[PDB]
């Protein structure tokens, strides 16, 4: 688990997200499928997107980024205690989505970079520190259900 402290430095971190969710859901998104194409495959709604413009001018893109990063900071703000917002989102992902696990290290990875890259040197070391062990934990607790569903 976090600390309290580690807890508030996430949660410090996530009001940059909140002041704009659209914008840094759209870079998150577009970081994922272009440092990995792999999961742009798992989108019928982005498949059609071969290039980093049309990715950028699709509205429907950014409309799913802030959906992804409304149910991420709905999360973080149960610090930890999580259990009835994961549950569905793991069972939608592993069965229905067929999202693999590293797909949700792939995200993560793109978050930390997107935050570096809006808010360069305000993202300090114990505050990437405390938002990665965040991320870890949410990853950690999918993947105990994906493992009840054997995915």
């Amino acid at each position: 688990g976090l600390s309290d402290g580690e807890w508030q430095q996430v949660l410090n971190v996530w009001g940059k997200v909140e002041a704009d969710i659209a914008g840094h859901g759209q870079e998150v998104l577009i970081r994922l499928f272009t440092g990995h194409p792999e999961t742009l495959e798992k989108f019928d709604k982005f498949k059609h997107l071969k290039t980093e413009a049309e990715m950028k001018a699709s509205e429907d893109l950014k409309k799913h980024g802030t959906v992804v990063l409304t149910a991420l900071g709905g999360i973080l703000k149960k610090k930890g205690h999580h259990e009835a917002e994961l549950k569905p989102l793991a069972q939608s992902h592993a069965t229905k989505h067929k999202i693999p696990i590293k797909y949700l290290e792939f995200i993560s990875d793109a978050i930390i970079h997107v935050l570096h890259s809006k808010h360069p040197g305000d993202f300090g070391a114990d505050a990437q520190g405390a938002m990665t062990k965040a991320l870890e934990l949410f990853r950690n607790d999918i993947a105990a259900k994906y493992k009840e569903l054997g995915f």
